[PDB]
């Protein structure tokens, strides 16, 4: 950690500050100038491909490439060959049914949230439609709030558990420790769909008890777009067959046949994101300037004053009342309004929010409304910039 | 994207900044960046900086409007209509997803045909899908030298459900007739799968010409482009036959508890958040080529060659590939006898020269061939015949000193 004062030292090393009220946040967060400089310099200054070729910038870029896989292991405790890059949490989670398809047997049973984002919803469909699976939800109420006393039923002979950490349509922070805690017990595969907390709040595969988990670093870690990371926890190393093969996956070929490489590289097919890798260690580096810390107290701030201000202009808003169980996301909606105009609205304010049903549609069906809008922050959004909200949100509603 | 008027090469070396730093001759691995490429990257994080999928908001707007625009660039740039180009992280991902999204499509004993010089990523795929399914794998005859004996392919072609084929041999440099085999492979009914990873970039590549029904490339290589971003081309025919392999956020156009339904091309295809800073990137790359121009870039690299291995025939150096140089790409795989490459490699780098040494991803080929691996200086269009002189001069120290 570093001295600095916060939001203001954060937003000093982001432009777009200065230009809007960034409230998407759940899409993809602001980069900071030092994570474009880390990648400008791989890409000006040691442009190279990675695996140890002799020469120099082979060299130079190959350990700038471990470190950032080190620095990402460290991040979410584990180990350095447990960390694997893919494009995105949903490549991540993708590649965890495929790899993982073998081993299940007809009548196997998998559980998820009803809660799921796209992402970690549909990869466990396809699989439970192409093998005969049984595919089920845990109960749960329209805040978010899972019954935990539901979960110990349904993951009672589970295969696999897959949870969200963080709702990105809601905001629920749910209670993974636990749910993982379960599964363990009971002899399930805990996947855990980390998007929406990394880079917010901890995450910790020893304390989540994970067996596998994704995020991306384009979101909460203030890294790039197109580098998300999966994590395969060793005793999966040799079970978890790799999607995809080719280009520094193996060890040896013939026309006749392969055989395969060690983690990580094993599941690590051709050229990686190896300026993407560079940046989201950037971004990684930047947030343990910051403090995870420091982050979750201002972005509770955020949350508070938002969801206060919205309940003295009557404006409905979803997820957690508990303010400890809701991450900095706040869907509302304003009566006998479109969320698409309330975000047109703002954005002509120079705010900008997302509408609609953010790729979490069960959420929206389960509410039994068509969509919402969505702020969402980050640790170099301030009260100032709520206030400035709030005051068009006042606006909005005193017009009608 | 039209060419202008341009000293070739100094006018490409004075936007990257590493030419007056070493001479890079590892160009198959990965190319250099040039300024103009990192820029556009820099402005879409700086000044623009949004998700896509036409959020209501002005960067959402802007980050969509420039994403759907180098998808434009980038289907333009080979022939294809936009709906048919797919982003993915580079060739290898993208052939994984052909050999994943067609799987259904075989019957125990049905054939694939490739070459024997393919690259790991267009082997492998098709070596888990024959041991898989029980499919029938046969490689196309050819010499140590990289030529394909087109009326061995003819016979292996007919009666195959696919056939996939790199444009441009990694190790070799020997450019295959893809055009031909294309025609073949059309004339049969076999799908056409091109590897084009060592070929976009530094000649022409061209869908309808080369009768591609997919067709991969990477961004990194010949395009200048970023990391992380490759193209995937799915021909408009196949949307009814190809199984996406990923799903999730951006595919969709309904979801319940119970199922789902996909929405159409491209997105239907491309799982996530994609990169966006990548596919501008790559954009980038792709425009600053098309000031260059394509015809430009391949008599560069002609004449880089053509002092390489003359210069190599003068020091007794042995150099593989096809001695027909209209047929040999901008790389040359060399051995000095009773050096290991990777000791070639290291004196090269003492001398500031970078260059590949070992399998090149491709130990069929050595195995072939009969040795262990190659040392491999490869070429781009900011390579110089001054630079080949003063490798040729640190190779001939080299040879004297052995
Ligand atoms: C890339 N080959 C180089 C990395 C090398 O030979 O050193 C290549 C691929 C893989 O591209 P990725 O971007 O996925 O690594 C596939 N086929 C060919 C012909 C080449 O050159
Ligand atoms: C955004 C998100 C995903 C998908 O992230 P991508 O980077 O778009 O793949 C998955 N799950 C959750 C909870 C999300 O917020």
């Amino acid at each position: 950690m570093a001295s600095m004062r916060i939001p203001e030292d954060v937003r000093k090393d982001i432009p777009l500050t200065n230009e809007v009220i960034y409230f998407d946040n759940t899409a993809t967060s602001l980069t900071p100038k030092p994570v474009v400089e880390a990648m400008d310099e791989y890409y000006l200054k040691y442009r190279a491909n990675v695996h140890r070729g002799v020469h120099r910038l082979s060299q130079m870029a190959t350990h700038k490439y471990e470190e950032s896989r080190k620095i990402v292991a460290d991040f979410i405790g584990a180990k350095f060959e447990e960390i694997v890059f893919t494009k995105n949490t949903s490549e991540s989670l993708n590649l965890v049914a495929l790899g993982l398809g073998h081993i299940f047997k007809r009548g196997d049973k998998i559980v998820t949230t009803p809660y799921e984002h796209h992402s970690d919803l549909l990869p466990w469909q396809r699989l439970a439609t192409k093998l005969g699976l049984k595919l089920e939800f845990i109960e749960g109420d329209d805040e978010g709030n899972l019954d935990l006393s539901d979960a110990e039923k349904k993951i009672k002979g589970a295969k696999l558990v897959a949870v969200q950490h963080v709702s990105n349509a809601l905001g629920v922070i749910h209670e993974v420790e636990e749910l993982g805690k379960i599964a363990k017990d009971e002899g399930a595969i805990f996947v855990v769909d980390a998007a929406q907390s990394a880079g917010h709040m901890e995450v910790n595969v020893k304390k989540l008890h994970a067996d596998f988990l994704a995020f991306s670093g384009h979101k909460g870690p203030m890294g790039p777009t197109g580098i998300g990371v999966l994590y395969i926890r060793e005793e999966f190393f040799d079970t978890f067959e790799p999607p995809l093969i080719g280009g520094g996956t193996i060890e040896d070929v013939s026309l006749d046949g392969y055989k395969l490489t060690e983690p990580p590289e094993r599941f690590e097919a051709g050229t990686p994101n190896i300026g993407g890798a560079i940046g989201l260690a950037a971004g990684i580096r930047y947030i343990e300037r910051i403090g995870l810390g420091r982050i979750e107290r201002q972005e509770h701030k955020l949350v508070k004053r938002t969801t206060e201000g919205l309940d003295e202009l009557e404006v409905p808003w979803y997820g957690p009342r508990n303010l400890k169980k809701h991450a900095g996301v706040v869907s509302f909606n304003v009566p006998g309004l479109h969320p698409h105009d309330v975000a047109a609205i703002l954005d002509d304010h120079s705010i900008m929010v997302r509408s609609g049903h953010h790729c979490a549609l069960p959420v929206m069906k389960k509410l039994g409304i068509n969509g919402t809008v969505r702020a969402s922050f980050h640790v170099y959004n301030s009260l100032e910039e709520v206030e400035t909200f709030l005051g068009v949100m006042e606006e909005l509603v005193k017009g009608l």
